[PDB]
């Protein structure tokens, strides 16, 4: 038993990462086939991400301006493109360590397995939520972009994160591997907002499911309530508002909890009224929105990965 | 900039993991040169667990009775033999992936990389401390034993962790790579009792500077004190005793906010006796004992693997 963050085991992706040199900026790049990906804003100076035309600056470059190093080994580029916010470097050498993959855009409540990585070297793994406001708050340091995001199916990598800025509030932004990036987001050294940080209410109620299967059980009380019921004390605390959608997909943890989901939403709401009492739940002192119900599914049924 | 949980990249270990299967018990096993380390209970029936005899149960298997697995591979066994805990199992062929590696024994307070895996299949990944009463909390369902834990320098793995066992409390036990476990915990399904569960005060004081270092600031507040002063107070808590061992290791994140370390005592102490208030601290409404000096250091420098 017990229950913990947990990430996707890294090796696939470890064989994948690069580093990517243009004029004086290193970044880290992703190697899939014979194309690497990064940030566009690798061809930036510091001067230059105050207010950068990429068109304009990446005119200057050619390919041989773009240095690409597996280890020691130097990739020859013998072509580029610029995909929205990604670049792309067509190298003459097909990566041998390229697992299955996929590009995935995720939807916001979904999470995924980073590896922070400097240089091209991974560094560590940790697991996130696209926040409904489309940041993560993740763990990065100058040099990790181009780190990137990623789910695993048995053995197809999804990639759905390329990891690019902080906003002043701390929190991190970014792009799908379409360099799309999540959110009104734009890659430029500007002060930037995010909205309000709802919580994903779904995600919550699947931790408290999994708190049941784990043995905590102070907090379910004696209520139920309705659907339009929660979801109005639901926006008082900003939470995110629970749909039948929602319902279903915690149907699987409520008919083996026995508890309908309902009936966790009079428990969670009475949580949000009161408080926790000093109290704790899977050793949180605060409510949990970053596991999916999939995830805790996964926890509790032992998924494994080949 | 931010701060989180974070494992080692778990490229390395993955090629390491294998299958051992004896009679009709299924887990994982180390397959590092020509050497299978496994749980010496793989020798055990549901019924043999509440009291083995292993020695006489041992000396009922061949090596032909261990079905070794690599993926589809079967490694052929040509030796058995039982180190404490620990069975190993001699097969005809090194593992052509085994890294550079080490086993080490390490200290309570110390943290580590658990790779949680079934059927010898990586499931995921995620950090563990050797609490001060020799459990960590972790993740672990049926099959997962034999998974380890890890850390590494560089390019070298060092192991330090084999699963074997949960305690009624939902705690886990287990063993160094040698089969010696870690606490006062046999491999028999009886109840065992780890004693007081003490909070790794030097690891408090780190994550107290990593939020400083982030930006978290309310908590600090104007008083200093004593060694013998705050530790008067931590044993209250059921606090680990600080030493200048301690202080000295905390030298340059004190050195680098500003912060003698007996100031953040101080403020530790204040926190100890008042609570959070309802605040947060680096994401958290309690005090974090899972982060030692150098994994904060770690996520303030941007060290890297290879
Ligand atoms: C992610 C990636 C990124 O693009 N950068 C760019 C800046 N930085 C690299 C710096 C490092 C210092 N510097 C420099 C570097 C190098 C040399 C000289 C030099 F002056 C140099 O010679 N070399 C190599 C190696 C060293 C050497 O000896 N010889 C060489 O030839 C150098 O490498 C200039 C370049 C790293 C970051 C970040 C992600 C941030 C969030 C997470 N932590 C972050 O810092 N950058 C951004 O996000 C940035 C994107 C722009 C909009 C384009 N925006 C941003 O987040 O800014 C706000 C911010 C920044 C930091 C913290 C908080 C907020
Ligand atoms: C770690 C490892 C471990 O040794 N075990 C042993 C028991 N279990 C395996 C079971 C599973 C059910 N069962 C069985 C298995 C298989 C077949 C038939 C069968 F009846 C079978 O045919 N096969 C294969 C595959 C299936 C198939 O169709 N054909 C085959 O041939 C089978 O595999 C009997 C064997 C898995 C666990 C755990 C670690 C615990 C902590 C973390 N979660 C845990 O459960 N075991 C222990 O820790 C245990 C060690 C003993 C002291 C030796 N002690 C313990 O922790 O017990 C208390 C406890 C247990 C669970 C939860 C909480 C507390």
């Amino acid at each position: 038993s017990g229950f913990r963050k947990m990430a996707f085991p890294s090796g696939k992706v470890e064989g994948c990462m690069v580093q990517v040199t243009c004029g004086t900026t290193t970044l880290n790049g992703l190697w899939l086939d014979d194309v690497v990906y990064c940030p566009r804003h690798v061809i930036c100076t510091s001067e230059d991400m105050l207010n950068p035309n990429y068109e304009d600056l990446l005119i200057r470059k050619s390919n041989h301006n773009f240095l690409v190093q597996a280890g020691n080994v130097q990739l020859r580029v013998i072509g580029h493109s610029m995909q929205n916010c990604v670049l792309k470097l067509k190298v003459d050498t097909a990566n041998p360590k390229t697992p299955k993959y996929k590009f995935v855009r995720i939807q916001p409540g979904q999470t995924f397995s980073v590896l922070a990585c400097y240089n091209g070297s991974p560094s560590g793994v940790y697991q996130c939520a696209m926040r409904p406001n489309f940041t993560i708050k993740g763990s990065f340091l100058n040099g990790s972009c181009g780190s990137v995001g990623f789910n695993i199916d048995y053995d197809c990598v999804s990639f759905c994160y390329m990891h690019h800025m902080e906003l002043p509030t701390g929190v991190h932004a970014g792009t799908d591997l379409e360099g799309n990036f999540y959110g009104p987001f734009v890659d430029r050294q500007t002060a930037q907002a995010a909205g309000t940080d709802t919580t994903i209410t779904v995600n919550v109620l699947a931790w408290l499911y999994a708190a049941v299967i784990n043995g905590d059980r102070w907090f379910l009380n004696r209520f139920t309530t309705t659907l339009n019921d929660f979801n109005l004390v639901a926006m008082k605390y900003n939470y995110e508002p629970l749909t039948q959608d929602h319902v279903d997909i915690l149907g699987p943890l409520s008919a083996q909890t026995g508890i309908a989901v309902l009936d966790m939403c009079a428990s969670l709401k009475e949580l949000l009224q009161n408080g926790m009492n000093g109290r704790t739940i899977l050793g949180s002192a605060l409510l949990e929105d970053e596991f999916t119900p999939f995830d805790v599914v996964r926890q509790c049924s032992g998924v494994t990965f080949q």
